[PDB]
């Protein structure tokens, strides 16, 4: 006989003195909540808005010596989340949240068992879109670290502690991929504790840090910046003096050059800093914009020009061509090795 | 008399000691939950976020002997959703939800029906916008695989345990068409039984296979593709040694070359890797830059230059066309051989 | 005295033995509940999702002999929606909802009224976004048909039937326009009967024919791609034999003509088939492509080539001009009545 | 002594026989409902929708003879929102909703209070997102009425009349103002009265006159239109009888003019009528592209062609430049014209 | 013994006549309400819809005469959410709401604390979507002052008033940076009391100084503005008199002027007036049109036209091009000392 849920309305029903509304070990020390977190999906991390979206396992443990049973013979008695308004629950939230809800398909999400000695396991499934300020100084090559952190709302430091457990406090599901990141082992695991004009509140929080994958901006941005720039050093083979048809090069080559360069901030925060794909399309225009300005020098010499003055205005509008046809893919090898070595070590 | 309402009122309430927090087969053998599903709607998949939307009704049937009437004369009595939490149900939920919601247009839609040996039918409707990761290697000729999987969240593995059944697990709707895929019959059935650090926890899981419809794909982004080569063959006839044309034509058909390469990926995940559209644009946008490298080298060879002199460099930059007229409908064709057959294949 | 609410509260409440959980006409004939809708709003009909959104008013009525009162001097007592949860209602729902919601205004827009005989009258008010497949064959000339089907959920055949009214079922607001389309006054009415696993259960469906308003796609998409080839047929005019222009008038009327093709479809589906558009772009295609393939073969055949053989050479290059200038006119002019007839009598 | 809320729960509760389900004055003459709004927000008003968004403050008056109390001392009593759901309220709706919802922000907003004689003042605040059909027939100089109606939903006529207030039925907010439009000060108050199967029930309404800023489509539309003409009349200027240039000026200002007029509809609903921006647009295409048309028709005459006949054809070819240098400036004068004074007058 | 959770039941249940839906000090003075908020998260400044997005911790604090212990030895009782509808609270809201929400993750956020003498702390979370009308007339260079008003609702000025405290009125957290914007620290607090037909009623204000990054601003739109107005003075040293290619660089430089100078307007509010962003992009719009006009100007002069005259029209045409090759960085200069002395001084 005796089945748990009559029992546990006994232990927490109108007998034996329990309130809800009342932390355990009242006027005596603080109430010690362990918590870990395993992230079910991840992602969604938007740069418009600067927030990405998690969905969470929030477990909490405590302990509750008003919920200690010792004539039941089991070791945990599980509590269905109808009854779940009747024991204390912490006051957690988050401190970024951003709008969140919980999980209500078929059951509402929520676990709770109670153990022999009063060890309560509280787990439930959130949803989070969760705030984390970016820094893009050096975009396609930087490691965000994108936070979370769990403070306690209506009770201070002396009357309630978060801390992290130290079995593994943050999990990670199997094959958590993300499209355009990748999620380092290593998780930073810190205090936050805040100070308001009302008291101090606990706090905890976990750094997760985010590194890009350049493979994404290789292909489409780097490339086609690289292939323009070939692009404009045909004109420098064209009719090997004057044409037509070297202006034709050297502007349509600045016209999608300014395209790319404003086609490669389409989705992004307007921040008031300059960024790494930024002096890649802004020093890339001075390559297809110099090779414009030397015909421009070519076509002034050769159309100012006797016998002697022959030879010399004409081995002087050669001399420009011959060596800018090779000039050039020395300043922008040397500009390519400067580049690369000041953001991959970074 | 004795009608059902009033009757399982009696069956279920105050009397008889039946109690909905409590599962069938107590202190005993696991409950065996058997489920199938009815796919009402199904599709906008989207890519930028890698989740589906699909409409299910959910069945569950499990046995529970404390309903089990007998001097009732009905084979089954239906219970309508205002008493419905007055039973045990089982705490079904899904791992990748994403957001999920029930309906209630002019009634909660929700059926339950009891058989007389305890037998219960739990038909319950659900909007789901489910997660799968996406696999874009081969993207327009890829078969996606998009799963659902369906766990207990506070009965572990010796308390209840989820099954499918036998008589067709996943049932699809009459004319349930998709716009850019095709749902393919084989629907694989498996289990993904989950361990954590509470317990291990029962699931099973249902595959979808989706092959895409290539129909579009050889649409816009092929046949243009196909026809801006031909337009970039027509160069090799203007004039038929130089020109200032051969340049305008040049440039043109790398600029529109690189908008349709950079077009064919705009509302795409930004993907490490690269993908089938990719290495046929990033292939054809060497046949149109091959044919403009063409004429900077004829420029070159016709504009360099005596009697016998004049036979040898009209001669030596007719021939670089007239080869080069027929050698690349050979180089693109046996590209365009070799491009099919590794990937309809896989 | 005997106010209504005082007096339907003894005719429904615990007294007299009235159910909300029991159907009328228990254990007997099943329960004729006809229907008629009110269409207030409609449209915002999308094709990315193929969705369509609808904002009616649905009417009920059925009989329960348990409400027939006989002594109260009124003909009809009205109900409202505070003690709507008290009698008995049909579940009735939507085949295809993709989500819905009610409208709780000021008041929850619910009205009830009882007759003396029993007849109830049950009008609500529904924000739907009904599903509804596109079939996109001939897309600026198509009669789209969406419908919409209401089904019981509980109630199999043999306890609840669903019919339309014969004193006009579907009726339409006075003035509802529609921006893209034309709605059809025939509304068809027919049977939708379903059979599951569970059982058979009712449906009645109504067939709403939407016929597009052609008129927009004969600006934006019909005039400049019929300009664009007049566009086209100035090249034969320029210089008569050969310029370095009738290139720059023949590529560029390719480029924004791929650009038009490629605009046109910017907010549709990725459907697997060829459609009416495509065929207006890809053979308006041909008619700005090869008249640039006509001056590849008019430069070539020019610039081949004596006394006799000058008059040859030349009077055969200006025979491909002057009988290409007015054939191209008639070839356009052919294609042009052959498109139109083939989709215009469909 | 004697509290307001303790005094009006006997005014209203079991004694005295309230009933908040039955309308006041019943079996007698109608209750009439006098309203009047505050706009507090307005605008976001859409176009692909056809939709506007208010916030309103909806303020109505009735009597109630029941709640007329007469030895309490004070003139007035509030009554808070937690007790809203005792006394009798109209069931006022709107007949154009779309989704609306009301505002519960650090209390229910809602204002209630009672006077002497049975005055109900009754406040709340409501969030609409309010349907009106958009007549584009002239788009940037049109003057859009859109409205607001009031409805009952379960009262008829001979039970409830809606009436709008003599004392400013619509007040507007103080510094209102819109970021497209403006509002017109004179509001037409007017019936609306709808007449169902179920019955007639009552209906006012209030328009509202939206005035566009044209000042707007005069910067991005009208100018860069009537610059890109003076650009094409620069043709007549460059090399006075034939050119290669003036085919490129020629094709360059029918391109983006295109463009512009495809640019121009980017954002607007696919009506099935030519609206005022087309015809700016698809007249001053023609002014463009009949540009082209003349060099076409120059360099035919020019290049047709003795030593009396050079005098006849290079005085021909130069009297078609000449003349239609100054025709256009009188073509597209009064054509500018007749465009203004047919829309600013209407 | 004595729990607070079982003594304040005794303070404010049935029990010592305390009753919530009355306000403290009645038939007195008004309740004196204090409030000061802690801004979290800032931003999502929106243009279109002219709104932003706060996330604050509102704090309330007032007197409560009926809530004043003596015999209760501690000196503060907390209160959670469950009991938080049973004491009176102040009917604050926002007059520029456009939807709001609480936050109820894990625990309703709300604080709750009664002092001995009567002092209530009332804490909460709200996210709220703020509406500002933005002045746009100097648009990367304006200080935008968007506000946030807290007014009663039912409660009229001698019933209840509201005051800022003196001891920091606005607490802004600690790292909260903004993408395109920077807060200033100096914050005006300043009533709003509003006059109404219902009453006056009382409401503050506390405006905040949006100054934007110009940082920006200034590498999309100026320097690719600045780069094309050199681009167009290559066209002065092209062939020096006359060339096909002077025409290619003078329609090219306006074309995808046009584009950024419609470009720039992408994502912003269609107001009817001018911006700063307008007469940067409508005068170097001049600047790129002027170049082409003096082409057309020289084209004129030199192809117009002995011995003695041949050196009139070519030292003529020379002399157009040697002048303005000077001019135009004299005009273009003192354009932009104009330019940033008007913006960046006001
Ligand atoms: C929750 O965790 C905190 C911190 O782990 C516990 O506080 C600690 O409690 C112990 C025993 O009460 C304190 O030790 C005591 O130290 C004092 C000198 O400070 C001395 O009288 C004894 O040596 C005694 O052992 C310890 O100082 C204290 N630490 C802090 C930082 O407060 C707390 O007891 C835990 N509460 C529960 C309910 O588990
Ligand atoms: C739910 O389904 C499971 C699996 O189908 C059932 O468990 C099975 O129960 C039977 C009978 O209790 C077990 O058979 C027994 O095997 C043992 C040796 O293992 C031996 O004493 C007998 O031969 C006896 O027949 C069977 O092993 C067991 N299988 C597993 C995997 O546990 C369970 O009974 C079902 N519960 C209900 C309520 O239907
Ligand atoms: C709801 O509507 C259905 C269909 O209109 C009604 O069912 C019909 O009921 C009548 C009278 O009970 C049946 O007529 C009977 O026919 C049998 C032979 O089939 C014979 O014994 C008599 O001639 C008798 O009149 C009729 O067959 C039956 N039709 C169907 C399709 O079932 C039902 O009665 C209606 N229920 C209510 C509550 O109005
Ligand atoms: C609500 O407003 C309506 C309209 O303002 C009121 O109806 C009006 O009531 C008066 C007095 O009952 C009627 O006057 C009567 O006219 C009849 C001839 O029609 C005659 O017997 C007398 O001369 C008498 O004065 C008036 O006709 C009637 N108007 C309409 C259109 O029905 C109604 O009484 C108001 N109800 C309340 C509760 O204030
Ligand atoms: C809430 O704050 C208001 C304003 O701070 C308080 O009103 C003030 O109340 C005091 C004392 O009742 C008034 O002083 C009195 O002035 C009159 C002449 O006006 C004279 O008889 C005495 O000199 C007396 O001290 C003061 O005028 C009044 N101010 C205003 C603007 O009304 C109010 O009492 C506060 N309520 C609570 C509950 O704290």
């Amino acid at each position: 006989p005796m089945p748990p849920s009559e029992f546990l309305d006994k232990l927490m029903g109108k007998v034996s003195g329990y309130d809800a509304r009342i932390r355990p070990n009242f006027k005596g020390p603080p109430v010690n909540v362990t918590c870990n977190i395993f992230i079910n999906s991840f992602g969604s991390i938007a740069e418009t808005t600067m927030d990405y979206r998690v969905n969470i396992f929030l477990r909490q443990q405590w302990n509750d010596p008003r919920l200690a049973y010792s004539e039941y013979p089991d070791d945990s008695l599980d509590l269905d989340p109808s009854m779940l308004d009747s024991i204390w629950k912490p006051d957690l939230f988050f401190a970024n949240e951003k709008g969140a809800n919980f999980h209500e398909v078929t059951t509402d999400n929520k676990l709770l068992r109670i153990s022999k000695n009063g060890n309560v396991l509280y787990s439930i499934r959130i949803t989070l879109v969760l705030a984390c300020p970016m820094d893009l100084k050096n975009f396609p090559m930087d490691v965000q670290t994108c936070i979370m952190q769990l403070e306690s709302f209506g009770y201070t430091m002396n009357d309630l502690i978060f801390e992290w457990d130290e079995k593994g406090a943050v999990q990670v599901a199997d094959g958590l991929t993300l499209p355009q990141f990748i999620l380092k082992e290593e998780k930073d695991l810190r205090y936050c504790t805040k100070h308001y004009n009302t008291g101090k509140f606990t706090c905890i929080e976990a750094r997760f840090h985010l590194e890009r994958q350049m493979g994404y901006y290789l292909i489409q941005m780097y490339i086609p910046s690289l292939l323009i720039v070939i692009l404009s050093w045909v004109s420098f083979w064209i009719n090997m003096d004057a044409a037509p048809a070297r202006v034709g090069l050297g502007i349509t080559t600045v016209l999608t050059m300014t395209t790319q360069s404003s086609g490669s901030r389409a989705s992004l925060p307007k921040v008031s800093y300059v960024k790494a794909i930024d002096i890649w399309m802004a020093v890339c225009l001075l390559f297809v914009f110099s090779a414009l300005l030397e015909y421009a020098a070519v076509n002034f010499i050769a159309r100012q020009h006797v016998e002697e003055m022959r030879k010399l205005f004409i081995s002087r509008a050669k001399r420009i061509d011959t060596v800018s046809r090779v000039a050039f893919p020395l300043v922008f090898l040397i500009f390519n090795i400067f580049y690369w070595i000041t953001y991959k070590i970074i």
